[PDB]
């Protein structure tokens, strides 16, 4: 299986200056839950961002640098690539993953940032005439997790 995995908001936005913009402890725990024992594919940025591989999953990174050779990430050099990689695959981002990708995946996991924040990285337009709602769960707020949030689950039709 093959899957995107991303948070997005109102105007889908994804990034500001190489970070998230939002605080989201939940969303994170939703990644971890998803995503282990898994495989994540992410770009250079946002590996760069995060700095080290996440824990207990396969991390693999997509670059054109063939310097590249980083303790515990696995490297590809091209889209073809992720094709041969077994069990469930997760697109993790960042933008320039998502536009090569959104036509390819079986499903997205999203999980819907509920406000407007300054984004210079966005997710592609979809259509919900494409991708049937398998799931949509509200997300719960507290004193940690504050902005509201939705988590869907959209298989392609
Ligand atoms: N909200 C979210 O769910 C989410 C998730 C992840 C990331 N983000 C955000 O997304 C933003 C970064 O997105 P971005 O588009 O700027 O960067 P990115 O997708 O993380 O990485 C772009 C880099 O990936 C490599 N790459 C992509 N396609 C390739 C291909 N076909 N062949 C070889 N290399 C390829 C290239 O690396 P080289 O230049 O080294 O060749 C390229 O410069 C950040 O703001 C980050 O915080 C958001
Ligand atoms: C505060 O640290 C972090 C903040 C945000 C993320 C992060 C959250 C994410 N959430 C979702 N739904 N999808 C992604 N593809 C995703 C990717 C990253 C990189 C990851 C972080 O650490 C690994």
């Amino acid at each position: 299986t093959l899957s995107i995995l991303v948070a997005h908001d109102l105007q889908r936005v994804i990034g500001f200056e190489n970070q998230l913009p939002w605080h989201l402890p939940n969303d994170l725990k939703h990644v971890k839950k998803l995503s282990t024992g898994h495989t994540l594919v992410m770009g250079r940025k946002t590996f760069e961002s995060i700095g080290k591989p996440l824990p207990n999953r396969r991390n693999v990174v997509l670059t054109s640098d063939t310097s590249f050779n980083v303790e515990g990430v696995d490297v590809i050099h091209s889209i073809e690539d992720i094709y041969q990689l077994p069990g469930h695959v997760f697109i993790f981002g960042g933008q320039t993953l998502f536009e090569e990708m959104i036509d390819k995946v079986d499903d997205m996991y999203i999980t819907v940032i509920e406000g407007k924040f300054r984004g210079d990285t966005f997710f592609p337009p979809y259509t919900f005439e494409d991708w049937e709602v398998a799931s949509s769960v509200e997300g719960k707020l507290d004193e940690k997790n504050t902005i509201p949030h939705t988590f869907l689950h959209l298989i392609r039709k």
